[PDB]
């Protein structure tokens, strides 16, 4: 388990899209070092210009790196699921627009842990925040509501996204999750605040966006 | 659901064995009053003399009918299922010899409540008190105690029988229960302690069993 986080772990992730059937494919690189709980990506849309804005898939787009203090060393159920790995299923809803669902698998392959995920988005509108482009290419921060269901050997999350638009005004999302591993942990309520920067590589030609961020965990 | 056990309530049990490949069946009638506990059931063997002793079909062949006082209204389970039904599931283990699972599926036909039972028995010892039929045609008084497993939305109980033997000594059967339903309820831990009466209609010809018991809930 977090046996495996102390020092700097390199990342990958990938992630397979449909939104409204307009299908692409983002594959990330980069490191996380879960002991001050920091993470930098670089994300490439390997299919051409993305049919969503880049904050959209923020969310979707490896929580085990949260730094989570001494004293609550009991609660990180993320790095208890390491290295076998545990699920990530989220439903996402935009306010007055479409819904995502998302399912992932995040498993440690060699030194790297890797998230492999899915995405199908549907009842989106265009002029609508979403296939509309009009998302600020930010994102504030949060924080991430974590209960343990016992039944499911797991636990379950919930939050909502404030993404900036361009108009002025704000586009919910709601998520909701479901973790899930492939011995045991769980923990008691409490959450998980993050702050995220997105930023672009200037020498980069692809659509892409590079990310960076830190999260911790607190409440007890 | 207890709306349906004010006043007497006749009964319908029927079991379909096969204990080290003897097949059986047994057909019970008979009437229960939950209100103050009672049963009174006659069961035939169908297909002949039993393979097996009377007694250790006793638990296998309706806890539906117990006595819950008013104080424990909120702890009766087995009635909270009907008329829809429950599902229950025993395995049992008879000491230093084989051991019986049974399947049961108890509802309402009509004004009839109906337990339709499978039982299939292994691993039985011939000159063993089971098969070589040395149980004493006795009943004692047992406890039976019962937590609610709320993942499964249903119950657990387990305690064990303790069947008097023609030698003087005892044949033990642990007992493990599930129970699951066919809107709902669930108990704080508590039991049911039974009584049991065991004797023979003297007009019948058949190999058959008269049972009487007394069945109340308590420990809160």
């Amino acid at each position: 388990g977090e046996e495996l986080f102390t020092g700097v772990v390199p990342i990958l992730i990938e992630l397979d899209g449909d939104v409204n059937g307009h299908k692409f494919f983002v594959r990330g690189e980069g490191e996380g070092d879960a002991t001050i709980g920091k993470l930098s990506l670089k994300f490439i849309a390997t299919t051409g210009k993305l049919p969503v804005p880049w904050p959209t898939l923020v969310t979707t787009l490896v929580q085990a790196f949260s730094r989570y203090p001494d004293h609550m060393k009991r609660h990180d159920f993320f790095k208890s699921a390491m290295p076998e790995g545990y699920v990530q299923e989220r439903t996402i809803y935009f306010k007055d627009d479409g819904t995502y669902k998302t399912r992932a698998e995040v498993k440690f392959e060699g030194d790297t842990l890797v998230n492999r995920i899915e995405l199908k988005g549907i009842d989106f509108k265009e002029d609508g925040n979403i296939l509309g482009h009009k998302l600020e290419y930010n994102f504030n921060s949060h924080k991430v509501y974590i209960t343990a269901d016992k039944c499911n050997n797991g636990i379950k999350a919930n939050f909502t996204i404030r993404h900036n638009v361009e108009d002025g005004s704000v586009q919910l999302a709601d998520h909701y999750q479901q973790n899930t591993p492939i011995p045991v942990d769980l923990p008691d309520d409490h959450y998980l605040s993050t702050q995220t920067i997105l930023s672009k590589d200037l020498n980069e030609k692809r659509d892409h966006m590079v990310l960076l961020e830190y999260v911790t965990a607190a409440g007890i």
